């Protein structure tokens, strides 16, 4: 019993994290095989930000302004290229530590857990999940840009984030592991705004049924609903809406509780028509949605 | 900027997760140079739920009759010793990855990271705090004992609780890794009950810090308030009493922020009396309690 916003073990990403330096600009670099990846804007110092030609920049750069320390031993760096908004520093040892891995771009409303680094140590992890907007509420520093996010699946590491910026609202944005940004978002010290953002419907849903699981039912309603009934009322309280697909994904756990996707739709539009009155969920006076389905099957199940 | 429940990196504790089973009872062990520590009751049958004389369960075992496996690799016990609640098995292989240790009992309204194991294998992490009424709000299934607490430093992981119990509320009760009991709780199956779980005050104040400092100050009012009146409201709302301890560990947060910590329990006092008005703090519409003071200093600074 209980649930927690539970992140995946570190260890193995805590064994690739190194510090990269170009002239005085310092932040975090993933080693994997004999590459290291961090963001592009590491050429920049801050008055480059402001309106960086990272061609430019770049084409005045070679191996010899980049640093990379893995803890106490330099790396060697023996090549260098841009991919999108990532630069790959070719270095002449292989990490030993390297996982087995893969880079993969998330959808909104997935989850995956950051492991913040500063000067190349780990310092903390979270979970977190990849907003409508294509932010994330994350948790960063100065120095934390290439702390990178992911999950993982039996002993496979999917790298899916790398830390880029903080908006101005306090919400970050980065980019997947091949340089492509999650979001509307540009590597510029300039104007950006997050886009209004939605509560991620099937994770609130996976997030009820892990409630019942764990003992929660006071909000239980089954006089049932339909989809098209349901998106009616969930898109007046800025609710994303929910797709057959999200009901067919929420088939495992609507088996295991007794409670039919339609009966837990119906107890989300009370739950949204009347506020909580007073009452909690799983420790929470607000509708959770950084839960997906798989995140709830997988702690309600105990998988290693 | 953003505030987020963070668990230390448990790479250097994934490395001391092994399994432990005696006759057909599983569960998970922590391995450190050549000992492995696990929970006594790994010993237990059906029949020794209740009322187990553990020294008389021990005595009737060899070392052949606990299987310790680290990965894919059997390790052989050499030796066996009971310390408390927790037992001791000696092994013939120091394991390689121990990082520098130390074994440290915390205290109520302290937190610590729990590394979730299954068969020897970790499952996630996550970040929680010992409740006043010494039970921990973990998430464990069936299998999870064993899985330990920890806090990290710059030089040592030091581990502060083991998991044993889970109580009839949904909470959870463990030892220190010297086998003590936080709490009034036994390793029986007994009916037992968690006394009343309080609010970790200081840890709330500690919060209300780390949202002004990361650019919320809605809740903030123009009032002060002495100690006494303080606690005289706060224990109204089965909050636990403020103590000048608490009050002197916020001082650096109250010089960073530029508010006094009777005025920020003034504050507390109105959003007790209040609460949010469909508003949050830090994504939250509760007032939390399980960030100490220096996890605020950590993440904020
Ligand atoms: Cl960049
Ligand atoms: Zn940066
Ligand atoms: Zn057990
Ligand atoms: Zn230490």
């Amino acid at each position: 019993s209980g649930f927690r916003k539970m992140a995946f073990p570190s260890g193995k990403v805590e064994g690739c994290m190194v510090q990269v330096t170009c002239g005085t600009t310092t932040l975090n670099g993933l080693w994997l095989d004999d590459v290291v990846y961090c963001p592009r804007h590491v050429i920049c110092t801050s008055e480059d930000m402001l309106n960086p030609n990272y061609e430019d920049l770049l084409i005045r750069k070679s191996n010899h302004n980049f640093l990379v320390q893995a803890g106490n031993v330099q790396l060697r760096v023996i090549g260098h290229s841009m991919q999108n908004c990532v630069l790959k520093l070719k270095v002449d040892t292989a990490n030993p530590k390297t996982p087995k891995y893969k880079f993969v771009r998330i959808q909104p409303g997935q989850t995956f857990s950051v492991l913040a680094c500063y000067n190349g140590s780990p310092s903390g992890v979270y979970q977190c999940a990849m907003r409508p907007n294509f932010t994330i509420k994350g948790s960063f520093l100065n120095g934390s840009c290439g702390s990178v996010g992911f999950n993982i699946d039996y002993d496979c590491v999917s790298f899916c984030y790398m830390h880029h910026m903080e908006l101005p609202t306090g919400v970050h944005a980065g980019t997947d592991l091949e340089g492509n940004f999650y979001g509307p978002f540009v590597d510029r010290q300039t104007a950006q705004a997050a886009g209004t953002d939605t509560t991620i419907t099937v994770n609130v849903l996976a997030w009820l049924y892990a409630a019942v699981i764990n003992g929660d039912r006071w909000f239980l309603n089954r006089f049932t609903t339909t989809l098209n009934d349901f998106n009616l009322v969930a898109m007046k309280y800025n609710y994303e809406p929910l797709t057959q697909d999200h009901v067919d994904i929420l088939g495992p756990l609507s088996a295991q509780t007794g409670i039919a996707v339609l009966d837990m739709c119906a107890s989300l539009k009370e739950l949204l028509q009347n506020g909580m009155n007073g009452r909690t969920i799983l420790g929470s006076a607000l509708l959770e949605d950084e839960f997906t389905p798989f995140d709830v099957v997988r702690q309600c199940s105990g998988v290693t």
